[PDB]
């Protein structure tokens, strides 16, 4: 008998994918290549406050370049911009500590593999629509999961009462989920932790920069005045009176650099004992390089001044609230939201992909079309997220595109959406849609109302 | 009441509870530092900014050909890290071949048995580069049940080096893959530094520089490092910068592409970053005296710590592991090295190595002239006499004078292409 056939097994993978060619063969090397290859606004990005391009950031590289070179192996001197990084993450989530890893996918890893690793008997609930690199977190963590329909507190609570208190628990779910804008009620969640006797493994990756006066996130944004009165200090009390406010109650918080902080890398902020936990036994974290000084220094400038411009989220607020009621008054069926993102609901796959395509090459404007696996078959959509830099031209410039894309491709639009009784709140006869977590008295706020210490 | 989670922390905590001269370093030819590094990175910022999220891009399409030429692949992919890369190879093809055997060495990184735990598959360790307990491990099952041999080219702790063409030989006879992880190699071994592949047919990849020779140095039609089937390095040591890779035929990184969520679903590296890469790669690769230099320093190191009986454990590679044999003993020569000589010098015990074996690790570098190795040699040498630490009696190499004598001009034209 001969070897097994790997060339079969991956030709008839690949079969399935849907892979056009670009490697051919080059006389010069004597073996194959991939053979190698506009002026188009971005509607679609993760880059929320377009930091990646701000100059205080690109200082900093370009300055920490000049002292420290390119790669962390080149210093000996954890080395300064660690801790400088580290300091500003803490600072931002009002944590004792933070510890950065290669990526949020690596850390969202590392911490879920390491609790279930020294905690066998940890029973996990997860929100069902939870990133894939908190599944595979929680598939690496090899232990007991439930998953709950998405912030179904109501199925989350049955679950965890349905176990003795002394059970060890963690519930794990997002802040902000990216492709509809749905939000988690943290607050809840924390006092469900608190009666069932759980930890919190709480992913802010689309919240921070963009919710509370200092971009820490949704968990900062449940006790905006607290946080707004005390700038970088712990707050006396919450914003009903207690003692400990929600973000300070959330035992683990994830971030990426890579989003809103226009650079790359993740992160775990966290009490002083977690963090010296997974520093000494997190694989993950032990066994990689360290990133780049300059990416560092970069992430830390984004860090320290997006947290004292609150008229980056202020402005994207009010940017994405604009596109969103002009796609209302114009029926372009939004899946409702109380956060920055606006989906627009197509329903058919080919139609999506059509309609961006579209877009780019009539309307030099870029979108996203989204299907399955990231959605479900039949909730197909657009993906649009508004920045600080998408003015009301540049949105009336994407609503009629979008206005005119729907009328050629004769999408349907939200009474459409009606005659066939709804899709996730898109013409559903009597839904309560969540208002929006920035308030008008909030979105009224500017650089002046923060805390001097925000500063310094 | 509920779970006393502080009181678990707490108790695995307790479980556990200037000018000076780097001799212990992972950039091994100084090129973090280097100008054309970093005028590439200042130059991509000015073009692109910051983080990815702001801009395949060009800069990941020309890191790839890089990776691709460097190990005469057909293809690469680059993620976050090795660590990344290493876990998302071995995890997917377990995950793809049901029936899957890995055999692994006993010295492997950490990112390969965590790889290897990922893939969830039928697993065998075999002895460090004990390639008779390979065979009788892979003689074990039938040819036609799929398998992967999971190796290091050296190995950084006593830098030891697989016999990667004998385990090419059984990987054919067994019907194996294999996955080689030239982290410590890359920069450093071979004509142009694509490793110890590489220098196993280093006459052939000298003759024809960047193009795929059709023939090896033994007269045979296919190159070691062409039949391996998937090579993996960083970014992040030799080549000065962060990432990772897997270097491979189209097909096979086509199917990592389309299948690895540590690859879907993570965000692309800087454009900076991986523009420095880029040139550092360009810059090794046609610079043989970087290697030679390296190598040579190296063998000065070594020669003077023979003769005072200063006990290295003896290897082919770049590597001067002085073995020690006391944890205390070995952290407080690096204290000593450090405060009174302002040497850097890393002490590595458990479990890093095994209780008992524990040293210093010295890693000379092509910036390491000989007037600096003099210090160095007088310097570990006061220190063991000051600790009294034993000596050899208490108790070749890859690159031959042939290749040391090679200047860039050996090179063929093509490697500036
Ligand atoms: C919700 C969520 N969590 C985690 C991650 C991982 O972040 P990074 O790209 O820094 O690895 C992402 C990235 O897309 C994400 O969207
Ligand atoms: C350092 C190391 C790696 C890890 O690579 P990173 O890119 O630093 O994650 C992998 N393999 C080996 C053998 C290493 O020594």
């Amino acid at each position: 008998e001969s070897g097994f056939d790997y060339e079969g097994l991956i030709d008839s993978e690949l079969q399935k994918k849907r892979l056009d060619k670009s490697y051919r063969y080059f006389n010069n090397i004597n073996r194959l290549a991939k053979e190698f290859p506009d002026k188009v606004t971005v509607w679609c990005s993760n880059d929320y406050l377009a930091l990646s391009k701000h100059p205080e950031v690109l200082d900093a590289m370009h300055k920490t370049i000049d002292k420290y070179g390119c790669g962390a192996g080149g210093t000996r001197n954890h080395n300064i911009p660690t801790l400088n990084l580290e300091a500003e993450l803490a600072t931002l989530h009002k944590k004792e500590g933070a510890l950065v890893f290669s990526s949020c996918y690596v850390a969202n890893d590392a911490v879920l593999s390491l609790l279930g690793q020294k905690m066998k008997d940890l029973v996990i609930f997860s929100d069902e629509l939870n990133h894939a690199s908190m599944i595979v977190g929680i598939k690496h963590a090899n232990v007991k999961k439930h998953i709950f329909k998405h912030n179904d507190l109501n199925e989350l609570e049955q679950l965890l009462q349905s176990y003795p208190k002394s059970v060890p628990k963690l519930i794990a779910f997002e802040s902000v989920y990216s492709m509809a804008g749905s939000v988690a009620d943290i607050e809840k969640i924390c006092d469900l932790a608190d009666k069932y006797g759980a930890l919190t493994f709480l992913d802010e990756v689309h919240a921070v920069g963009l919710y509370g006066p200092h971009g820490a996130g949704v968990a900062e944004h449940c006790d905006f005045e607290s946080h707004r009165a005390s700038g970088i200090a712990t707050p006396k009390t919450n914003d009903k009176g207690g003692a400990k406010t929600v973000m300070d109650r959330v035992d683990m918080i994830t971030g990426t650099l890579g989003k809103s902080f226009g650079s790359v890398g993740g992160y775990v902020a966290a009490s002083r004992k977690l963090i010296d936990w997974f520093r000494s036994f997190a694989p993950g974290f032990i066994f990689t390089t360290t990133l780049p000084p300059s990416v560092m220094a970069g992430a830390t400038a984004a860090i320290r001044y997006q947290r004292c411009h609150i008229d980056l989220r202020t402005s994207q607020q009010k940017h994405t609230m604009y596109v969103k009621k002009a796609f209302h008054e114009l029926g372009i069926p939004v899946i409702p939201n109380p956060s920055h993102i606006v989906p627009v609901l197509i329903g058919n796959a080919d139609l999506a992909k059509q309609a961006s395509d579209i877009l780019i090459n009539k309307h030099q404007i870029y979108v996203q079309a989204i299907n399955f696996p990231t959605v479900a078959r039949g909730t197909e959509r657009l993906r649009i997220t508004p920045t600080p830099g998408h003015t009301n031209d540049l949105s009336d410039i994407l609503i009629n595109a979008v206005d005119d894309v729907f009328n050629e491709l004769q999408l349907p639009r939200v009474r459409d959406w009606e005659s066939q009784g709804g899709l996730l709140g898109v013409g559903e006869s009597g839904f309560v849609e969540e208002s929006n977590l920035w308030t008008s008295s909030q979105l009224s706020l500017t650089n002046d109302d923060l805390n001097p210490n925000v500063r310094d």
